[PDB]
């Protein structure tokens, strides 16, 4: 029993980051195989990002100018190429750390760890949720671009996301490891506000699914709803539209608890429109939208 | 920017995990050179957890009736013994792996990651507060017996906790590595009602800190107090008694934001006493506990 914020073992990502640093810059970078994977921005001065030509800044770099740096010993940089807004520093060493891995562009609501690093170095990891405007609400401080998204499937590590940059307003965008940014972002300093961060609705009820198997039942009510009737209620809420895919991913949970999703919808929308009443889901006095339907099902589980 | 509950990268730690079963009872084990620790209560059946004889159920018990894998290659068990309440197997081969490490006790309010496992298995890994009352809210299944809480310090990983058990009320408790109890807890099936779970007042006060240096501010107010006035309505909610042990310990806290620890008091007396108005802290709508000073600072400067 018991339900936390859990992120995915980070061992098999720490064994792959990397220190790159072009001039006076320095930041992450992620080595699979003989390839380094790094923001293009690794080519920047802070005054560069105001306005950054990436191509004819990229001209005057060449294979030596990238120093990669994995633990204390230097990599051999023998071949660059930007890709979208990520570099890729081909090395003369595949890494011997290489996990089985694949790139994937995920959905927003969909979630992932993050191995927040610097210089290189593994600080911490937390669990993230794309947000529904393409903004991530991570923890980076300067030097931690180039820290990755991921998340595991047995032994295959899906990387997701590369952390690019900090909006003005403290929140975070970035790309997936084809360098192609989350949102409409772009890798400038400039005004880049982001649109209305909605609730992830579907994440919300598979918490609540959460909640029920783990004991913190009490707003259950004896009330049902419909999915347009609900939709108009998540729509004054801010909270996303809930389709009947969503009533689907969350079969199983339904069956598992009993509780019918359109059930779980009513009891989501007595609790939309009298808030919680000073009482607690889970150790928490706000409805959750970072555990996807998955995460909850993996979670309650125990999947390894 | 932005600030998370961030668990410790956990890949020295997945590299000491193991599975260890006697009988019908699979439990995890930490293998750290040529030992590993686990749970003494690997060696009980349900039945027997009911009211066990540890001394008499392990006279029964020899080398070979411990089965330890590393991965999918079985460890040869060379010795046995019981220490408080838990076993140390000797293996015939140290672990490779093995990463720089200590044995630590933790005091009530000290927070640690938890990589949670199944089978020998890492499944997750968050961030937990050893409570007040000694109890730990987790997430844990059967099977995650034997998991390990750990901080670590740059190369350094201080072990401080195993787990052990889950009480009736679906909390946790569990040992430090010389396998004694947090609290007053044992391995036994019986009646265990945990203590008070107070909130740890300075990890409160850290947390307001941290908010203040990520921009939520709405909670600072025009007011100070004295400890003791403090202390009047701590006791009041539950909160533990702050120490000018504590004031010390969130002086760089109070040097950095510029506001004295006594005023950062009165703005939690404040919300104590008339609670958020349905407004957020950080993300949160309840007050985070489970960071402590150095937590904030280690995140707030990026420590790896
Ligand atoms: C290195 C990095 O990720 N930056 C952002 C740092 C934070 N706080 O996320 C760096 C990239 C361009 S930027 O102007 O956002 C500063
Ligand atoms: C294997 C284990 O840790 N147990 C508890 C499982 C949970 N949910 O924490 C197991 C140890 C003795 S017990 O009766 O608590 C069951």
């Amino acid at each position: 029993s018991g339900f936390r914020k859990m992120a995915f073992p980070s061992g098999k990502v720490e064994g792959c980051m990397v220190q790159v640093t072009c001039g006076t810059t320095t930041l992450n970078g992620l080595w699979l195989d003989d390839v380094v994977y790094c923001p293009r921005h690794v080519i920047c001065t802070s005054e560069d990002m105001l306005n950054p030509n990436y191509e004819d800044l990229l001209i005057r770099k060449s294979n030596h100018n990238f120093l990669v740096q994995a633990g204390n010993v230097q990599l051999r940089v023998i071949g660059h190429s930007m890709q979208n807004c990520v570099l890729k520093l081909k090395v003369d060493t595949a890494n011997p750390k290489t996990p089985k891995y694949k790139f994937v562009r995920i959905q927003p609501g969909q979630t992932f760890s993050v191995l927040a690093c610097y210089n290189g170095s593994p600080s911490g990891v937390y669990q993230c949720a794309m947000r529904p405007n393409f903004t991530i609400k991570g923890s980076f401080l300067n030097g931690s671009c180039g820290s990755v998204g991921f998340n595991i499937d047995y032994d295959c590590v899906s990387f997701c996301y590369m952390h690019h940059m900090e909006l003005p307003t403290g929140v975070h965008a970035g790309t997936d490891l084809e360098g192609n940014f989350y949102g409409p972002f772009v890798d400038r300093q400039t005004a880049q506000a982001a649109g209305t961060d909605t609730t992830i609705t579907v994440n919300v009820l598979a918490w609540l699914y959460a909640a029920v198997i783990n004991g913190d039942r009490w707003f259950l009510n004896r009330f049902t709803t419909t999915l347009n009737d609900f939709n108009l209620v998540a729509m004054k809420y801010n909270y996303e539209p809930l389709t009947q895919d969503h009533v689907d991913i969350l079969g199983p949970l339904s069956a598992q608890t009993g509780i019918a999703v359109l059930d779980m919808c009513a009891s989501l929308k007595e609790l939309l429109q009298n808030g919680m009443n000073g009482r607690t889901i889970l150790g928490s006095a706000l409805l959750e939208d970072e555990f996807t339907p998955f995460d909850v099902v993996r979670q309650c589980s125990g999947v390894t």
